């Protein structure tokens, strides 16, 4: 999706930017989404698409082979920081559009 | 709640103990059940009895006034790493009767 795409769903307060409240909430509904098992934790096999086997290595510490809800969300908060290019707090639809921005809405986007 | 109670209440898998995975999952169920003004963050007035100021400090990092989710349950983890006095990611009710462990259940039980 596009910077332009996520705003239309995701921001609500009326500007033109995605900060870290509204970013950390879609992600716990992201992770709820591609949770299909009906356990409540994410495996490999889940993460498809989103995250890579080195995202699970820095992430997942704990010795196990599920990812939790703030381990997932860690991994968010880190890549909002990596988009944030002028570290004002808010993505804008160009920084939403950037790679780094991409990384973010894989997240927070079924 | 006694350590006993939390884990007839939350304990699903047939042991005697609260893993890391069990805990998160309680952690971030009850996040969204304290919060009743209809946002998707806690704010200082919705945590009472549950975090303290030192806890804001150390979890609050992003200069905001909010906590969200991962923010919540990062305090969390910590809090169950002091209560796991054995070091083995399982919470026996004995741990969970600790200073420490109820520490835990504030924060997995509404
Ligand atoms: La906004
Ligand atoms: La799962
Ligand atoms: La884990
Ligand atoms: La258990
Ligand atoms: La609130
Ligand atoms: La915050
Ligand atoms: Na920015
Ligand atoms: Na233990």
């Amino acid at each position: 999706a596009s910077g332009a795409d996520a705003l239309k769903a995701l921001n609500k307060d009326n500007d033109d930017s995605l900060e870290i409240a509204e970013v950390i909430h879609a992600g716990a509904t992201t992770f709820t989404a591609i949770n299909p098992d009906g356990d409540t934790t994410l495996e490999s096999g889940e993460t498809k698409g989103r995250l890579t086997e080195k995202d699970w290595a820095r992430a997942n510490k704990d010795g196990d082979q599920t990812l939790e809800m703030d381990e997932w969300l860690k991994i968010l908060r880190t890549r909002f920081k990596r988009a944030d290019a002028n570290k004002d707090g808010k993505l804008t639809a160009a920084e939403l559009d950037s790679k780094a921005g991409q990384g973010v809405l894989v997240m927070i986007m079924k």
